[PDB]
């Protein structure tokens, strides 16, 4: 598919669109809530709803380590 | 405490060192594998190794949605 | 302790808080502004507010050089 | 200029070359260090070598709050 | 001269303006479009209006690659 | 379909392999040059090779504007 190794799935538990910007949130295993501030174009036109089954992806050079 | 706000608890799986950048490899819930690519100088400094008990960290502005 | 290399002390000169983001400008050694948009919501779970002493940080694959 | 709003004044104090990426470390105001990973190709083509003054470029949308 | 590789030409076809960030759209050569989200405060300075003839910059590290 | 407003159709013109990342150019449309920088082992999963037809894929949040 794509090069970004990062590949969540998820359901959408939150959903808070702005003005240029939307935040979606999604709950994913364990319980862990994942947290995306993308386009509002993009938000519509995927169609983003709350309960929806979606996918979280993250690029590997944006990911740090905390130890 | 830091803004981002994606942090998952994890166990460090694959570990692979380069000249100026270095990949870890996290195990966390649910099987999911989490990959993260920084400096080579901060997995020294943070003495990362296979077997600990790290969390990745991601900012929300770089978290996509796939759908 | 945490990867990302770049970690710059400062107080808090400006905020803006929009719908989905915010942006909060810091002022550290040298007179140096440094501007920082995040989530509305870690800006309210961290109380940033005016005067606060609080730290920047940022990954080093994010950081160009101009020269 | 560019809309990249962080905008640091420095001297090279580090330098070291990978095979795709290269590391370059500025001595700031207050003698605060920045460590920028960027590719081979740009550090050679800009010349960038021990001692040279160089500036520091980062987006907003990169930068973390840590309080 | 700046180590981002990425710099394309283009003329600003869109321009939305939010409370934090701003939505530049461009259309480039080959008939192409490049879509940005930046500070507000930046679309300002810059004197960004449609028809405007500017320069979309992007880091290599943030290019995915899509198969 | 992903959220990533930038999305760039190319042929592989230059690859470079090093430890821990490569480096992907692709011609695109219009005479425009694009530089990726990801994993090697996307790289190698993906079959990445010169003159293989792809996309170059950027989030709308990491495109600044030069003027
Ligand atoms: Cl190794
Ligand atoms: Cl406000
Ligand atoms: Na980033």
């Amino acid at each position: 598919s794509i090069s970004a190794r990062n590949q969540l799935k998820g359901k959408v538990v939150g959903l808070k669109k702005g003005v240029v910007t939307a935040e979606v949130v999604l709950e994913i295993a364990g319980g862990n809530k994942i947290t995306s501030i993308i386009s509002l174009d993009s938000v519509e036109e995927l169609g983003v709803k709350e309960g929806a089954e979606l996918t979280a992806v993250v690029k590997s050079t944006d990911v740090m380590i905390l130890a």
